[PDB]
């Protein structure tokens, strides 16, 4: 043999730690190896994710006060009740959704990512906490949290995404994982914007602008992690999942046309949201390599909203 | 008819979601309540990890190169395995460990907390990877990951806890979780403080106190809502849960043990790492409420290596 091979590789006859718990014993565990990276797409979004680290407390939504003192009753319950609507989808991902995702990682470095995404998930919802510790009274807060508790098609939701993350599917997993940021938050991002375009509460755009800096490279990542996997199965199982994505999708639309009526049809934004959503159900559908099928028209955006954007 | 319930509270009538999604689907999902917390220890942890927030990026590791040049290769060896060894714990801890807690969160704020560990756990991994980098050649780093694998006695550690976070005794869970930062590592640390306590590497136990400064909330934290839980057993079942925490600990100090003679006898280190060991072994218990049964000669600590553990990072 030309090529003497001495010793066997540590990395090709050991497993990661989450490997070993949940899948394979056969053989001892590694630490993980910041030194030899698998893929340096890895690298780059954690230097990303933990160079961008911020907290609520950042961002003065003091300053905030007179301009949520001009919004009627109506308008401050409908950002309150809008917002719990958000905490929740983020304690759904904070606490099942990113961790679910740990043990199926193709890498080492994609564990600790999604350890990373779990936390700043729960700092988005914890911001929503900080905005109305400012600007709320107590019975708003309670009411919203009612409100929310009490509202089947917001629930919906959730509830669709949720049985995927506990099953053993971890392709449906990934795709449930990309859904959360690449879609369902945006029906409710749209209102701040809105406001924000109008002049209204500019310090808590700010902090809508920070969960978004997050929330799209957590969207990008899961995509790019789905399109690797998926590219490994034989042309029949990738035509069977390009299905169930768009099925998924479809059935998810269904759930949040609902939803966002039922928020907005009383304020008369329902009809501009929806097509807010459904302008960022065309880029998940990119994010995970298929073509958008939307029209011009049920994605068209206000150019003040897209600048907020 | 004085005491009837007209308005049931949102509350107590809806399910955190990892408690719809892991355990009762029959009630609605609440959102995280940040504005009428349970319990202020929580807040209190939430608002110290976080400010606590550091990468190894910002320690100039490079400032050790002149010291770790003074080191012969067989101390860099030691130093390159030791932290390699430390690494597998972490990894197990921030991808297992830590997760694993969530679904058994006695409140709300606790779910996100335990994500914030798994993150800063894994922050601590990153860490050595940093220090490599630094100082170590490509032949170092591979040759520490290759004896990781291959050793029996660092293996069986790891190995002793994962299948109580895989089982679903969550009590047995959060003794294993508090076990990590709590004792395990502590025979793995007595390396970088007894050589900054000689001033070699100092920019390294600079790293190692950021790491400790967490640690140290995470045994504490899991400690605390430890007591919480087991306060709601039968006194017959708290004397059980005693002296499996007991039987657990000196099963855990054996394979402590070995390991730590293994890594350190050529060194002359393994007596002094044991009892630097056994003294945080018996923090570990006093932090789940418990008497340590340990002597100070068992426990005994050098001054010099004392004061680079609680000095202030
Ligand atoms: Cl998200
Ligand atoms: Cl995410
Ligand atoms: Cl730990
Ligand atoms: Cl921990
Ligand atoms: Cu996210
Ligand atoms: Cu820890």
């Amino acid at each position: 043999s030309n090529i003497l091979e001495m010793t066997k590789n540590y990395y090709d006859r050991s497993v990661s730690p989450v490997e070993y718990a949940y899948f394979d014993q056969s053989q001892n565990m590694r630490a993980i190896n910041w030194n030899k990276i698998v893929d340096e797409k890895d690298l780059e979004v954690w230097n990303r994710v933990t160079q961008n680290f911020w907290l609520p407390e950042n961002i003065p939504v003091s300053n905030d006060l007179p301009s949520w003192n001009e919004l009627d009753d109506d308008w401050q319950q409908l950002i309150t009740r809008t917002f719990t609507g958000l905490t929740l989808l983020d304690t759904v991902q904070s606490s099942i959704g990113d961790v679910a995702q740990i043990k199926n990682s193709l890498t080492e470095q994609e564990q600790v990512i999604y350890a990373n995404f779990a936390f700043m998930v729960g700092v988005h919802a914890r911001s929503y906490g900080t905005i109305f510790s400012t600007l709320c009274t107590s019975e708003q807060i309670e009411e919203a949290h009612e409100w929310v508790v009490d509202n089947e098609a917001l629930q919906a939701r959730p509830k669709a995404l949720i049985p995927f993350y506990t099953a053993d599917d971890p392709l449906k997993s990934k795709i449930a994982a990309a859904l959360m940021p690449g879609f369902l938050l945006y029906g409710g991002f749209y209102l701040p914007f809105y406001l924000s375009a109008r002049g209204k509460l500019p310090n808590t755009s700010d902090i809508i602008r920070l969960i978004l800096r997050d929330k799209v490279i957590h969207n990008f990542y899961s995509g790019y992690k789905y399109q690797l996997k998926v590219a490994k199965l034989s042309p029949e199982k990738q035509a069977e999942m390009k299905q169930f994505v768009f099925d998924l999708l479809d059935k998810m639309i269904g759930l949040e046309k609902t939803y966002l009526h039922q928020l907005y049809d009383g304020f008369g934004l329902a009809d501009e949201a929806i097509r807010f959503s459904l302008y960022n159900a065309g880029k998940f559908l990119q994010n995970l390599g298929y073509e958008s099928p939307f029209t011009k028209e049920e994605t068209r955006i206000a150019p003040e909203v897209f600048a907020q954007l």
